[PDB]
């Protein structure tokens, strides 16, 4: 039982580990494309003796963070344990060996998606975004007369089919993905398997139909089963016209009771209409996970809000060291030192503030971040607090 | 069809309509008690000549907002109108006239809670605090190393009887209520219907428990139906410990697999355990409803955040008048003016707004509050956000 | 095993065996108020040697047959064989007892309700009346332009107390049974348990709910544990104006989101709204069960349509004999012959043709009634046909 | 905003506004099958400026009528409005561009199968069949001694596979649609897609059986998800004695619990069972829907019942004109008149009375039908009155 880098001959072994730890694994066809975004020595194996058992790799993603600053992060993925190799070690093995390779590889940041919310929480990675799934009952949904688009008129929306304008979706998310904060850069690939996952399957999902705004898109499919609701599986916007005139259009879905999307806390859907509560939050789980590897790197790359006055501080990481930290007019100064520390919190807990979705106060009394100052975790919740709203781009 | 105060005669009517209006209507027992806290001509009855077929009232309450100020509030209650008379007019009469009535008693501010999230959008009132269902699966709850009381030792929780400790429970929200925005005064009254509900009715509810700590506690109950599920009423705790130390008592109960709690979506309780993912949200809805009526009054008695650079803006109602606002060290300058606006807003934004649940750019995204300068909404994000996160007192 | 009258030992015995044959039994205490109904000699007991364990009761009843002719119904109750004596033929000796005491009495037709439609089709019993169960969704429900009282104006129905109004409820509904076929006459000591059951009983049903209308009523309540369906026990209407003003009020309920009622198929509440879909029909079973006991004086006292031709056929019941029917204006003669039958049926065919809730073509394409007259048949529709709509009035 | 008849290069654009509109959509293959009988200026599009965001059509179909006698009628389908252009008005401009298309090509009646029964309310179609879904647990059900077959001997029903007996299939529905109220022309293209139905398809509905007797077909197939259901699609029984046989071979099916079958509300199958009962109504809807475009062509060519005495009356439809109507010996004169009008009723009233399924009694109870004459009410009720009960053909 070693450790070693993947071959050619191991990547048929690989498949067989996927598909029976993935539920939702898309077939040995489409893990071949993904891989193109796995970089050289990018991936981990486990043996025994031998067929393998234990595999994790990364891709190379582009992470857009507050104030539209871009950083390469490492994507983990296809973390997996053969059932009859549990319990010896074999993920902190492959854990620790990875991120040993991402900090070579100079990455500041490691991101995954978990599936569950406690495998993760010692390995430094935090909850950094929040997915946020809501139903609108669209019988009754009224909008606002606040509401954008509200007089008549030819609207700007148009009904057409996903495929035959992938360039125009591209363009669009390129422009989303760029100015929000979360958002992921979409290789070529990966329109491949989004757009392939459109058309219906025999047995399977139905047929996607997308809104075409010249700012935004939605792409939305009927429920196999629920034939009564339209489950919009994609909601890109770029201007806040183009996100009420989406809206309008999927409320025009006369065939459907129900319109349902994993969208972000901060969406201003609910306030769109005349019964904000008819915008229900039927679903609430984290989504994206942050480790950052660089620590100093990390947080001067990053925008903060101009609001705050300027601070000071000296932050203390678990086992990543003592930095100092100097926010002041939006950027931020850090560099390590090893003068006295007034935070401490461990690496998961700086994963989660990170983008700005969890805010410090809320981690300061599960005490996950320890000071005895309490003006200074005023200015870090401040500070720390995203000017454009948080968003999951896409799972991976 | 004519409006009036009602006499002794109109009770017995407005106790029919009560029960045939609302499903939960405590009786008319219960209800007389309840009255207590209704000022003199607090109320108002619609009579067909008669009968009474229209009602509506406000209740003298204490509310504290942000800054630990407390502020004399209206209520409003028990507003039902005979579903023989709807459609009629009889509430927009009701309303008009309570209002009418609040503003002579001098109050800043009028609160209720929504049956329908639509109905008073209209009146004034906007979504001001955010409810929040917590759902922890205990068989798999454990804590994190950083939780407080993490070592062994005697607990200072104890499982009492709620009615016999009832002095501590009133002396702990107390204290509650006064520190922490969106907290009510709750009078004898109140005391006297909520013990009277711990009780287990013959075919109703199940006795309830609580658990006591020096400077908190824990009001809970097995559901009728689900004997597995443990639905906390009501969770008050003044120190970040009592919190924690509450908790470990909650999830310490081994009859049961889960523990419901309705509660504020800024809770430190998924941070506390190792698995964040375990206190899942699996209800979200809107709380205590907002209508400023005396505008001035409301947002100078009201503390704002520090960590903001003063400034100063012509802000502007609907149809309530305009008025300049200086925001500076966490207080507010506010005075009646007629020169030209950089904000415009309906009467209900603003209660929204108020204790600082949802942010200003968000309203601003859906349209409901209209500006030029993108500078200001940043500003007003940061100023109107509450230190101490918002939280619900109780139901009326 | 021998089958006699009751005496006064008897009763707390027959107590036991409704209370373990009927889920619904109303206890000890109430089955002594519809005792008063029970005529002298119009009950029987099987007793074991000595046990009881089979009984079977008659009731006085008064039913209302097409044209507006009250007539003396023997209404069957109270039938049930303990679980240790069935498939023995204590049923098959009592019904045929009560048939004996019946047609001694002087009763020309009897009447029942079934627990099962398989159970009475061999004793001459035939579904004679159609429940036909309402629920609309009344958030989605608006009147149609045609609808009766569709102005601005004070309705003329009212929200009242069903204990505080006996006295017009009773008037009500003696118009109606007299006017509507199926109707029944309801003593006092039915309108004492009508009106006890209508107080919320601990752990049981909610508290009742009465609309009052100068010329008809609707007894509803919330269902215990759907809080948003409002179930509609009764609705007596005398005018055509009644029918609609009181479904204005009954959709007015703005706290329900359904509203159902156990009402008949030729309801016209469908086409009382914009949408006729709205009135889904949820449920459908037969009412009130009809045995002729006496062919000739049923058939002559019943009204027939003045729109079909005079004509003079024979028809035969399948142990009742053979008779000679003139059927022309309003009015029949029914002499018993020895001629040749022209038309033939079970006694319970002409049960269920009796009221005009079942055609004739319907029961001859299922050759229940056979002829070589299809002319004679077509006239068998036309003349049975209920001018006023068929209804169940309660059960028993 | 343009409406005009749509070209070749339009199809492709339709196909996406029906599967988009239409969740049974049945796939842009199948839907140029139907077109085959979509006459030439038989459809509508409405484009933006430029894109098809409106459709609506018509099909050359024959329906048969009470009294045998078949009309051709314009059966309205892909009726459908962009999402992205609702509330402006297009489908007002659409249908009503149609009706103007329909009454030039010298079309009596036009029909269609709503969505819901508020859309076409206004535009002159009524409720003109009904649906009824019988659900009959086969493990309880017995056949009556009354019912045809009864004894012993070789059954005249043979278990078939479908698409190898279209000969046979063809002339059956030949002669029951011309002899059944309600029966439609179905022509060699539609046999094409109903047979294409009845293999299984991957993931979808299950193999499609056939019960066949020389005089009737039952077209069946067991339920995707429910293993004990069968659902029987299509009934087509030409004599009483078909009827009967196929339903004893029907519960003869002991591999289901439950036979579900979606019929007539006349539908003699409960009097066929000794427990009239276990054949439960667990769903009622409304089937066809007929606006009659030629007044007096054809009230003239309907068939009418004998048993109603001689009547002459003036009929007005609210913007349609007033009408002479003489109604004796099962046939009826119309012509346009304009004297004194005794009956007062809108266009779509028309509809639900036209083929009989409607009473006028009820009608008028809901007010939708008006005259000062009670007698001429029972008159129409008579006359109206299909002699053969009404169904629904096919859904189109
Ligand atoms: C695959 C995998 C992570 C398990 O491998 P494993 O061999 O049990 O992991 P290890 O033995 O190295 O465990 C190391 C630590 O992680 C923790 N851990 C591992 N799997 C865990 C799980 N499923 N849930 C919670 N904690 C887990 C253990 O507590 C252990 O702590 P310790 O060092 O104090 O003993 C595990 O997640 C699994 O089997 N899941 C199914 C496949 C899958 O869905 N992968 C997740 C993709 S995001
Ligand atoms: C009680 C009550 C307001 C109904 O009275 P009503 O006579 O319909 O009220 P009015 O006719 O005065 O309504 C005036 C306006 O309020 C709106 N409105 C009133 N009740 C409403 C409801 N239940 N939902 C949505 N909007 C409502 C109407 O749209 C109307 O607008 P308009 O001025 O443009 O016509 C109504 O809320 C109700 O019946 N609710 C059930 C009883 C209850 O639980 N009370 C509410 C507790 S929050
Ligand atoms: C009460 C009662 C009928 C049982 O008595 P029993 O001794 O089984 O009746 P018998 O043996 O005299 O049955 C005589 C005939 O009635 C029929 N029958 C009796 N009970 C029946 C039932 N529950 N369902 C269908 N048919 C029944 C039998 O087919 C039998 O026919 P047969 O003469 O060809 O054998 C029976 O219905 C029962 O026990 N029900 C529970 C109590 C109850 O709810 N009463 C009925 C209210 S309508
Ligand atoms: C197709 C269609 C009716 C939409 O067209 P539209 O542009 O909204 O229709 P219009 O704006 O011309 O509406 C005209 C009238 O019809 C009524 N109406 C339109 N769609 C309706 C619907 N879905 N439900 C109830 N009423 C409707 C409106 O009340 C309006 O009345 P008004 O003249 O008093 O304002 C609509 O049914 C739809 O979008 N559904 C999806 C496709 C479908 O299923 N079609 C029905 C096939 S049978
Ligand atoms: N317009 C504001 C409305 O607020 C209240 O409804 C509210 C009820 O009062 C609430 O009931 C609560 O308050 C009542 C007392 O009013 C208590 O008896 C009960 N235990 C407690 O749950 C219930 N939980 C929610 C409901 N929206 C008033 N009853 C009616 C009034 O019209
Ligand atoms: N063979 C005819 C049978 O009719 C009745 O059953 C019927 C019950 O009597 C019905 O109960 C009704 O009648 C009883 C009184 O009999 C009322 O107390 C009750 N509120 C009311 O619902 C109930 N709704 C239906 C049931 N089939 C008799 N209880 C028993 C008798 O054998």
């Amino acid at each position: 039982v070693t450790l070693c880098s993947p071959t050619e001959d191991d990547w048929p072994g690989m498949f067989l580990l996927a598909a029976a730890s993935f539920t939702d694994f898309i077939g040995p066809e489409s893990a071949t494309a993904w891989r193109t975004l796995v970089p050289t020595d990018g991936a981990v194996v486990v043996r025994d003796g031998s067929e393998v058992v234990g595999m994790a790799l990364y891709m190379d993603l582009r992470l857009t963070v507050p104030g539209e600053v871009v950083l390469p992060t490492a994507g983990l993925s296809f973390v997996a344990v053969a059932p009859t190799h549990r319990r010896r070690g074999l993920l902190r093995a492959m854990c620790a060996e990875l991120h040993r390779r991402i900090a070579d590889s100079g990455y500041p940041v490691a991101a995954l998606h978990a599936s569950e919310g406690g495998i993760y929480g010692r390995f430094g990675y935090g909850p950094a975004t929040t997915l946020h799934e809501l139903t609108v009952d669209r019988r009754f949904a009224r909008f606002h007369a606040d509401a954008p688009g509200g007089g008549l008129g030819g609207s700007s929306v148009r009904l057409v089919r996903p495929t035959e304008h992938r360039g125009e979706f591209e363009a669009i998310y390129e422009r989303w993905r760029q100015q929000v904060p979360g958002g992921l850069l979409r290789p070529q690939v990966l329109w491949d398997e989004l757009l392939a996952e459109a058309k219906a399957a025999p047995g399977g999902d139905r047929e996607s139909f997308a809104l075409l705004h010249p700012d935004g898109y939605a792409l939305y499919r009927v429920d196999r089963t629920d034939l009564k609701l339209a489950r919009v599986s994609e909601l890109r916007a770029v201007t806040a016209d183009a996100h009420c005139a989406l809206w309008r259009a999927l409320i025009g879905l006369d065939s459907m009771e129900r319109i349902s999307i994993i969208t972000h806390p901060q969406d201003p859907l609910p306030h769109l209409l005349t019964d904000t509560r008819l915008a229900r939050t039927t679903w609430r789980q984290d989504g994206l996970w942050l480790r950052i590897m660089n620590v100093p790197a990390a947080l001067e790359a990053r925008g903060y809000a101009h609001e705050v006055g300027e601070f000071s501080t000296v932050l203390e990481v678990s086992d990543g060291g003592r930095f100092a930290l100097k926010i002041g007019d939006g950027r931020a100064r850090c560099t390590p030192t090893d003068a006295a520390a007034e935070i401490e919190m461990d690496r998961d807990v700086l994963g989660s503030l990170y983008l700005g979705a969890h805010r410090a106060s809320t981690l300061a009394a599960a005490n996950r971040l320890r000071t005895k100052d309490s003006q200074l975790l005023r200015r870090l919740d401040a500070a720390f607090a995203s000017d454009v709203p948080v968003q999951t781009a896409f799972e991976f």
